[PDB]
């Protein structure tokens, strides 16, 4: 599918479909995992795989894309879901540096 | 000035610039005194006079523009800054009809 970008839209419908259907949440994380799933979206869907960043630890990784819907919580991390993300981009008001 | 929009950018420096020279923090809010000082962008700034939404009542009116960041709080209500406003949509998670 034509190579598309990832906007807020896109974060959220798929962030969704994540849920809806899929055993995504509680799953422990791997860099690897993440890069199948990654690697995998961006076929499905067609996003380029360079979206998925977290913030930088310790503690919860708020994922640096707003409308991407997941976190990174206690390194043993697991990817677990929560919609205040769909509202508030919480990794730019930590991380402001990065934005 | 050119007839623009208010995207988030503009929201913020101009919430900004609302703060750091200007006594709007904590003026007791009436329709006519949002009415002049919205006209008074539009025609310094060039923002049309359209934006400065709050969500409808009891108690706090978030802002519909996500970037502006001042609320109505306590019907008296008065101008409060406050900055997680530009972070956090909150007039979106509760009222997402009106998204």
């Amino acid at each position: 599918v034509p190579l598309r970008p990832m906007t807020y839209k896109a974060a959220v419908d798929l962030s969704h479909f994540l849920k809806e259907k899929g055993g995504l949440e509680g799953l422990i994380h791997s860099q690897r995992r993440q890069d199948i799933l990654d690697l995998w979206i961006y076929h499905t869907q067609g996003y380029f795989p360079d979206w998925q960043n977290y913030t930088p630890g310790p503690g919860v990784r708020y994922p640096l894309t707003f409308g991407w819907c997941y976190k990174l919580v206690p390194e043993v991390l697991e990817w677990r879901f929560d919609s205040r993300l769909a509202f508030h981009h919480v990794a730019r008001e930590l991380h402001p540096e990065y934005f």
